């Protein structure tokens, strides 16, 4: 247990040097320059968790990285509520539909059953995926886990996984003594991490590589798992085709199986707690690749049609359509706000001339 209060001289003078450094740059343009405002800087910078965890250990990423798009991670549970004069404005600027005094609702996956036929014939959508990230409820996140920490929590997840029954199961591989062949064929299918880029190695994200580090997937290879990349828990589902009743329901069982055995972290207000709070709330990354080279005619599919049902369109005339409510709303609304836009967009497709 750490005091509330007291940063030492070295992470004090850091802070101040770090806080004159984003200053300089007038050209940086991430949230962290945005949002940490002498006065909330001023307000916060003698501030620490109970794991110890300081303003510095939020904000080096975004200090070392001016390029950051974000620029502050979560040391711990305890940051975001410790650092919620920074934390708060940044969350809500970032997410769409959040604001402050909002409560994120508790998780709710709903009925799957209410997931119909997309594109059953195969015409529209060429690929279907949805992406969940945890935290393991009682440990500190990347900067202040300690080695033996890595190591019992791998033993926990491994546990769960290597457990998993039909539909679900698979191969766990460790970083730990990975192999050059088993790099080279997950390299192969979009499976493997490494040791994290530049923004990931300023957060403190990458100590004791690989130590507590893995990979598991399904033998199908439509479900992946990547313990301590980033957040203790990477969870995708994923496959050819537009089946997204298919893909939702191997994620919702998956994350039943796996809470049954471990309890994960959150937050009254914000939801499932992460390391960067860019996957807070319901953590839902669904992303959904779809063919519509009639409507590619006219952007009134990106802002209008997709943005009706709070979705996202990036680019010959495929497009990623993607969630972009995370916070503030159901695992089963997000997923059904995908689902139901993919609907409009697939009308919309059919009846253009
Ligand atoms: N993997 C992520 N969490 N990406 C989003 C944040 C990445 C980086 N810290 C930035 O602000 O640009
Ligand atoms: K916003
Ligand atoms: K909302």
């Amino acid at each position: 247990h750490h005091h509330h209060h007291m940063v030492d001289a070295a992470v004090a003078e850091k802070l101040e040097a770090g806080f004159q450094k984003l200053q300089e740059a007038t050209n940086c343009k991430s949230l962290l320059k945005k949002h940490l405002t002498r006065e909330i800087f001023d307000k916060i910078k003698d501030l620490k968790t109970s794991f110890g965890s300081t303003l510095l250990d939020v904000i080096q990423s975004g200090v070392e990285n001016l390029d950051s798009g974000f620029g502050v991670y979560a040391p711990d549970a305890e940051a975001y509520s410790v650092f919620n004069d920074l934390f708060e404005p940044m969350i809500c600027d970032y997410h769409t539909g959040f604001k402050p005094g909002d409560a994120h609702p508790p998780r709710d996956f709903g009925d799957l059953e209410t997931f119909g036929n997309l594109d059953p014939e195969g015409a529209f959508i060429v690929s279907t995926r949805v992406r969940c990230g945890r935290s393991l409820a009682g440990y500190a996140f990347n900067p202040c886990l300690t080695e033996a920490n890595y190591k019992e929590m791998e033993e926990k997840v491994v546990a769960s996984l290597s457990s998993l029954e039909g539909e679900l199961k698979g191969t766990y591989y460790p970083l730990t003594g990975m192999t050059k062949e088993v790099q080279t064929q997950l390299i192969q299918d979009r499976f493997l991490f490494k040791e994290g880029d530049r923004f990931l190695q300023a957060a403190n994200a990458c100590r004791y590589w690989p130590t507590g580090r893995g990979i598991y997937h399904n033998d199908a290879k439509t479900f992946l798992v990547w313990c301590n990349e980033e957040d203790h828990l990477r969870i995708i589902s994923m496959q050819k085709g537009g089946d997204l009743k298919a893909v939702y329901a191997r994620l919702v069982n998956a994350i039943n199986e796996i809470e049954k055995r471990i309890p994960f972290s959150h937050h009254d207000k914000y939801g499932f707690l992460t390391f960067c709070p860019t996957n807070l709330g319901t953590t839902i990354r669904a992303s959904v690749a779809i063919a519509l080279p009639k409507l590619a005619a006219d952007l009134a599919k990106l802002e209008e049609a997709a943005g009706k049902f709070n979705l996202q369109v990036r680019g010959g005339g495929v497009y990623d359509i993607s969630n972009k409510r995370r916070m503030g709303l159901t695992e089963y609304q997000a997923v059904k706000e995908m689902y139901d836009g993919l609907q409009e967009l697939i009308r919309m497709e059919k009846e253009a001339a």
